[PDB]
């Protein structure tokens, strides 16, 4: 299953910019990797999810409609697998400051196409504390070249 990626631009409605790159990991899980800068630190921490629907040429983080929540979980929980599936926050915590980099393994999202959690396709929000979406990425494919007889470059 080939690794994702969600890059985040700055425009006039955000100056959040980086990546949040997601890869086939040892225990059957996958490994999130998110690399930003930009954030309105006074007004985090910042919640973010896998959201349902693509991120419009627009630009529209509302377009994207809600958590992609397929698996029907809750907000707050006691496990990180009573979490929503695209609920990345809740589980691993709320991106913070002005810079936020860091790494985790989620258990619950898939690079499986044929898989029903499959996250490819869809979009990650970033939310403001009070849930304003600030701005988004559509997730996708990261390696050019793909195959058992290719290389990537």
């Amino acid at each position: 299953s080939p690794s994702l990626i969600a890059k985040f631009e700055k425009t006039s409605k955000s100056n959040i910019e980086g990546t949040i790159k997601f890869t086939p990991a040892n225990n059957g899980t996958v490994s999130v990797s998110v690399d930003l800068k930009g954030l309105p630190s006074d007004i985090g921490p910042f919640p973010y999810h896998v959201h349902e629907k693509p991120v419009p040429a627009s630009k529209n983080c509302s377009a994207t409609e809600n958590h992609f929540n397929p698996y029907n979980g809750t907000v707050r929980a006691a496990t990180p697998a009573a979490h929503e599936v695209g609920d990345l926050a809740g589980k691993h915590g709320n991106i913070m400051g002005e810079s936020y980099k860091t790494e985790y393994d989620d258990s619950y999202i898939s690079l499986n196409e044929k898989s029903r959690s499959y996250i490819g396709g869809l979009s990650i929000v970033i939310h403001a504390n009070n849930g304003t979406r600030l701005n988004c990425a559509n997730i996708t494919l990261l390696d050019e070249g793909h195959g058992n007889a290719n290389t990537t470059m």
